C-alpha cells in the first residue's frame, strides 16, 4: 500500500473500525493491542502486540515504522477506564487513565513526527470524547473527562507546531457508540435512558459511522484541516 | 444523477467550489447566484438565476425541486459584507449583512426540509468563518462576525430538531481562502501579514481544498455527524 | 450617584434583579420596559416606558442620558419568545424574537458606546442562555436559541473595538431561572424534570443569584475582562 | 477570620495577588510556597513552607486545615514551566509541567473538598490560561497549554460531582499578565509585540487586576457559577 498507519487500540471497537475503513481506502495499516492476532487477519492488517499500558510507546512506533516500511498515519484509539468518582478515585488509578490517554498520546504523536516529517506528510487522530466538552452526566468518569479535554489542548498544540512539516492533528470526539467498552453502559436503563434522550438521532452510533470520518482526517480531505476537535455525536452536543 | 443540491453563491469563490466537488460526488447540482449561467455551463450543472437579498427564498427552493427531481443537499455560501466598524455602521447596512448570511439561511432550510423529510434524508450545509469563534482581528466586520456566529446557533437548533427525519446540519468554517471576495484583504500587508502569521500552515486555502470537506458534510460520511461546526482554517483558531 | 445606568426589561425577572443590584452599588439606575413604574419606584430608580419591539432604541438611550446625566452602563434584559418550532414558526415570529434580541441589542450599544466613550468609562452587557452554546433540549426554541447565540458574536465584535474607549463588553449567559417568564416551563415536569435533573446543583436559581455576577460584569471587577461570555448556571452546561 | 483559604503559589505574581485579594475580603489566608514567609508577613497571611512539586499534597491541606481551623477555599496558582517544542521536550519535562499544574490540581481539590463539605460551602478555583482555549501563538509551550486545557475538563468533572454539597468549582483564565514568570516574554519584542497586538486593550494585565475576579469566583458572587472557565484577558480570545 500506498500511506502506511498506525491504529492503536485497533482489534476492538471504534479503533477496530478505523483500522478497517483505512484498509478500505487502500492505506497499509498496523494495528496494535495486546491481542491484535485476530483482527489483523480478518482486516489485512499487520498485528503489532504491545500492552500500551507498560511498553516503551517510542519502541511501538519503530516497529511499526520497519514494520510497514514508513509512517504516515497515527490513531490512538487505545481504550480504558476507571469509572469512579473523585473522592473515590486513587491517585494510581488516576494516573492509569491520564497515562494511557494522554501520555502516551504525546509519547506516540512525538516519536511518529518525525517520520511524518521525513514523509513531507502526516496526520495523527487522537480520540475524544464527548467529555471533551462535558462532564459525561450521569457517569462518575472525572479521570477520563480530564484527559479527553487535554486531548483537546494537545492536539492544538501538536497542530501548531508540525503544521510546516505536513503533519495535520486533529481530535475525533465520537458520541455514544455500540462497542464492547460501553455495553456496561447500555446496561441499566438509569444511565442509557437519560443519555440517549439527549441525542437528537435517537440511536447510539454504529462503530463503521465513526470510522467513516476518522478515515477523512487520515486523508487528504484534511489538508487544511488541523488543529481541530470534530464531534460525531448523533447532535448529543447541540440538544 | 441520485442525490439532488442546491448551492447558493455557487457560481464563485467557495460556493463554486463545493458545486464542484459535488458534481465529482455525482450529484444533481443546482448553482443559484445572480449569474450562475457560466459556472453552471462549466461544471454541469443547472443554472438558477436569482438575487437572494430580494427574492423570495421559498421561491428559490421550489424552482430547485422542480428543477432537480427532487432535493437532498442545501448549502448557503452567498456573501456579501459591509467591512465597517459598529460606530460607522448604519442599520440598512447592518440588516442587509444578516439578512443574507442568517435570515436567508433559516428561511432556505425551513423551505428545503420538508422535502428532505419526504426523501428520508437530507443535509445541510451553512457556511461559517474563522469568525465564528472569534472577532476577525485586523478587520472591522461587526455585521458579518455576529451573522457567522448566529449560524452555530441555527446549526444546532435544526439539527435537534430535524435529526429524527433524516436530516443532518452542520456549519462549515472556512479560515482564509483565496477568492475574489477576499482579494482587498490578501491586498494591502497591513492585513494579510498580521493574519497569516497566525496560520500554522503559513498559507491561505485553495477553494477546492476546503471543498473536499463541504462534499464530506454533504454525504454519507456525516451520517452521525449533526449539530457541529468543522473549522478548515489551516489552523488559524488553534494558533 | 455616580455611574449611571440604564436596563432594559428592569421591570421583571432577570432584569429587575440587576437593576436591584446595581442599585445596591450605588448606581443610578433607569429601567425601561412598557410599564416600569412601579418597579422604579420599589427599586428608587428612574423609569423610562417604553416598547423596544417598536419604539427607536437611539430615542431610548437619549432620554437615558438625560435622564441619568450621563450614560455608563447597559443591560438589555429585554426579554420576549415565540416557542415554535423551525417547520411551525412564520417569519414574522422569528424577527420578532431575533429583533427585539439581536437588532435591539446592536442599536442601544450603537448608541450608547459613544456616551461611555465621553465618559473614558462604560459597562455593555448582553443577556445570553444556555442556549448560547446549546439548542435547548426539549423545547422548541430556535429563534431564541439563534438570538442568544448570535450575541456572543457581537459580544466579542464590540469588545474588540470599543476596548481603547474604556468599554468593556460581555455577555452574561443565566442557567434555569425562576421567574414568571419560565413559569411556563417549570409547569409540566415533562420538561422540568429533564432539564433539572441536568443541573448539578438540582434547583433553579433565584433572580437575585443571577444579578450578583451581572453586577460584577457592570463593576471595576470587569476592568480586563472584555469580549467573553460568562455562564451561572447551576452546572448545567458541565454536566 | 470567618471563611477559611489556602492559595497554591501564593507568594508571586498572580497567586500573591489573588491572596491579597482575599484577605482583603476578610478571608483568613495561608499561603502556600516554596518561600512564603516574606509575603505572608506583608499581607497577613499564614505561611506554608511547600515544594508541592515533590511533598505530598494531602499533607499540605491537613496543614492549611489546622492552621486555618477550617478549609473552604482553595486556589492552585502554582506555576513552572518548560518553555521547549514537543520534539525537543523530554517526557520528564513534560510530567513535570503536568504534574505540578494537573496531577496536583486534583490531589488538592481531593483532600479538600471532605472539608468544604464539611463546612457545607466551598470554592475551589484552578487557574487557566489562553492557551485553555489556544496553543499560545508564538510560544512554544505544548505541555502547559495541554495542562491548562486539561483543568477545564477536571473544572467540568469536579463540580458535577461536588455541587451538592455546597462546593463550587471554577477555572479563571488569566490573560497576559505582568508578573515576574512571564517577564522573559515581555523581554524581546519578537514576542511581545504580536501577542499584544492581538489584546484589544492594547496592554497586559495587572496582577491585582485579574484578583478582583478572582475574589468574586471565591466568594458568594458564585453562588450558582460552577464548571465554568472565566477568562480575563483584555479581549485577547474575543480578537
Amino acid at each position: 500500500m500506498e500511506r502506511k498507519a498506525l491504529v492503536t487500540g485497533g482489534s476492538r471497537g471504534i479503533g477496530r473500525a478505523i483500522a478497517e475503513a483505512l484498509v478500505a481506502r487502500g492505506y497499509r495499516v498496523a494495528i496494535a493491542s495486546r491481542n491484535p492476532e485476530e483482527a489483523a487477519q480478518s482486516l489485512g492488517a499487520v498485528p503489532l502486540p504491545t500492552d500500551l499500558e507498560k511498553d516503551d510507546p517510542k519502541g511501538l512506533v519503530k516497529r511499526a515504522l520497519e514494520a510497514l516500511g514508513g509512517l504516515h498515519v497515527l490513531v490512538h484509539a487505545a481504550a480504558v477506564n476507571v469509572r469512579k468518582p473523585a473522592l473515590e478515585l486513587s491517585y494510581e488509578e488516576w494516573r492509569r487513565v491520564l497515562y494511557l490517554h494522554l501520555d502516551v498520546a504525546f509519547l506516540l504523536a512525538q516519536a511518529a513526527a518525525p517520520h511524518m516529517a521525513e514523509a513531507g506528510w502526516g496526520r495523527v487522530l487522537f480520540i475524544g470524547s464527548v467529555t471533551t466538552f462535558t462532564a459525561g452526566g450521569p457517569v462518575p468518569i472525572p479521570a477520563y473527562t480530564t484527559a479527553k479535554t487535554a486531548l483537546l489542548g494537545l492536539t492544538r498544540a501538536l497542530a501548531k507546531e508540525w503544521a510546516r512539516l505536513g503533519i495535520r492533528v486533529n481530535l475525533l470526539c465520537p458520541g455514544y457508540v455500540e462497542t464492547e467498552f460501553t455495553l456496561p453502559l447500555r446496561q441499566n436503563p438509569e444511565l442509557y435512558e437519560p443519555i440517549t434522550a439527549r441525542i437528537p438521532m435517537g440511536r447510539w452510533a454504529r462503530p463503521e459511522e465513526i470510522a467513516r470520518v476518522a478515515a477523512v482526517l487520515c486523508g487528504d480531505e484534511a489538508e487544511y484541516l488541523t488543529g481541530q476537535a470534530v464531534a460525531v455525536d448523533g447532535g448529543f452536543l447541540a440538544y
